[PDB]
């Protein structure tokens, strides 16, 4: 399935070049531009455990989750990833747990050394 898709064959978007985001672009968005650091992103997307077990998503909120890129608002992984997309790109991310929730984990969904798979689409960006 799509996770062992990404694992297998998606990219390493990581400055260290450790392999802990791989990403895969699905949709090909709009031009060439991506957020910069400080922006306001939208998105949307949909979060598994390498057990299979959906653990969130926003389509199921009817609302967008938003943040503010670069600023450790969210896991690594998503600030490197949000950062490579352009908008309208719907791609998938497979985070190791050092670009995610490590050792901790967060209660109650995630669990202590998880690997995540992602979907996300941006849907916009804007600076503040
Ligand atoms: C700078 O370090 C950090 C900053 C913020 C962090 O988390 C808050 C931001 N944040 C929210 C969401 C969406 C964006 C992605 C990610 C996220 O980071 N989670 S997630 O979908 O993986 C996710 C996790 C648990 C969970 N439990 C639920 O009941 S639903 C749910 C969803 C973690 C950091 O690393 C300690």
């Amino acid at each position: 399935g799509a996770p062992a898709t990404v694992t297998e064959q998606g990219e390493d978007i990581t400055s260290k070049k450790d392999r802990g985001v791989l990403k895969i672009v699905k949709r090909v968005g709009n031009g060439e531009e991506t957020p910069m650091i400080g922006d306001k992103v939208y998105v949307h997307y949909k979060g598994k455990l390498s057990n299979g077990k959906k653990f969130d998503s926003s389509h199921d909120r009817n609302e967008p989750f938003v943040f503010s890129l670069g600023k450790g608002q969210v896991i690594k992984a998503w600030d490197i990833g949000v950062a490579t997309m352009k908008k309208g790109e719907i791609c998938h991310l497979l985070c190791k747990p050092e670009y995610a929730y490590g050792s901790a984990g967060s209660l109650p969904k995630i669990p202590s050394n998880a690997t995540l798979f992602f979907e996300i689409e941006l849907l916009d960006f804007k600076g503040e």
